[PDB]
């Protein structure tokens, strides 16, 4: 359910199946590591990753069915997303690429930003979230194999 | 809608446990999403290092007290944690599990598990003392099952 990854051997940015949990009725939940930054070489600011969370919640769903949710990782170098379905790194990679283009081009208010809809509405940074999305697309994504410790 | 309730964040009372949405799988299992709220929305936020440490600790302690955990992640607003669980909604049972995991967290005086350049993507950004104090603050205030008030 959670592969033991060697963080010194991956090459960001990438999409990686991080684990798979089988449900009691026989379905599968695939977990993905959506890595923007190389582990231990810098982190996304908290405001920017919060904004990425709000933007990717809707844009990943526009390009991929079965999304449970997209969340920030505590290490702030990427996002975690669980999907209901069999593993499909290629398809998730294409959906992530399309959602990042949407994110980089998002030039309207951030969705769900108010004291009513967000637990820290003052901590957002649209420009930095858009630049991180452009940065990933500029470097280029790939499907990263899990290298175990 | 049902996968992610449209909560009016001004009406909740932290700290609390709240079912935040439910998504079903094709064959029929439910993925219950929970809002594990430490701080009152918009009244402060957990430091990034401390929430990162809470993620590493609660990943194992929630699993010690609750079956079917998909994962425990920090919310982007940093006022709490998000957790998806395979099973029908059970706010009371999740509340009891979370309380037990917070007691484990408050009493964690051993290395944070998985903290190294090999095992974590930002190994220097951790704060065990602050994570422990956040956990003790929640237990001191007292948890409850928060109802979802919609906008
Ligand atoms: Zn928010
Ligand atoms: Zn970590």
């Amino acid at each position: 359910e959670s592969f033991d990854l060697d963080h010194t051997k991956v090459k960001a940015p990438y999409v990686r199946l991080a684990g798979v949990k089988t449900t009691p009725k026989g379905d599968q939940i695939s977990k993905y590591d959506l890595r923007f930054l190389q582990p231990n070489q810098g982190a996304i600011d908290p405001a920017a990753i919060h904004t990425l969370e709000h933007l990717l919640a809707g844009y990943m769903r526009d390009h991929l069915e079965g999304v449970v949710d997209v969340s920030p990782m505590g290490c702030r170098t990427g996002m975690y997303m669980a999907v209901i379905g069999e593993p499909d790194e290629q398809g998730v990679m294409k959906a992530f690429e399309a959602a990042l283009k949407d994110t980089a081009g998002h030039d309207q208010p951030i969705p769900g930003v108010s004291e009513l809809e967000c637990g820290n509405y003052r901590d957002h940074d649209l420009a930095a979230a858009r630049q991180h999305a452009r940065d990933v697309l500029d470097q280029g994504l790939k499907v990263q194999e899990t290298i175990l410790l």
